[PDB]
């Protein structure tokens, strides 16, 4: 049932975005960075597409993933852009390449990912039809 999929991985993704909330070090990526605050008053001059725990749970409550993949790639930016902005050996970029391989670990026992394999196989079947 393809809208009940969609329930489906939207429960997955509000439990995933929670548990990424609540690992090690996961309030560092809860809310955009306050530039000034944090001493990083560059931030913005090199991040350009920011994303935090707090937009992605946003957009699911308003329903604004229509694909699976669309809330990995959103997950993935955070990291993105903190492995850009902060060198290989500081703090900030060793607690996001840990929570970076615990998101993509539940991506395998949660079975998400099998969310994103039926999500291109659709698109195929449509592109047939
Ligand atoms: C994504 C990110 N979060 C936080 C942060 C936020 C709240 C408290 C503390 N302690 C750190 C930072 C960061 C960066 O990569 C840019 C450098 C600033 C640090």
């Amino acid at each position: 049932s393809p809208e009940f999929m969609n329930k489906q991985w939207y429960l997955l993704a509000n439990q995933l975005i929670l548990s990424l909330s609540k690992y090690e070090g996961g309030h560092i990526f809860e809310k955009l960075v306050d530039a000034k605050k944090q001493n990083c008053p560059d931030y913005y001059d090199v991040i350009k597409n920011p994303m935090s725990f707090s937009c992605i749970k946003t957009k699911l409550k308003k329903g604004q993933y229509a694909y699976p993949s669309e809330f990995v790639k959103d997950v993935q930016l955070i990291f993105d852009n903190c492995s850009l902005y902060n060198t290989s050996n500081s703090v900030v970029a060793i607690t996001g390449k840990n929570i970076e391989t615990y998101f993509n670990n539940q991506l395998i026992v949660m079975g998400y990912n099998n969310f994103i394999l039926k999500e291109k196989k659709i698109n195929d079947m449509l592109k047939l039809v």
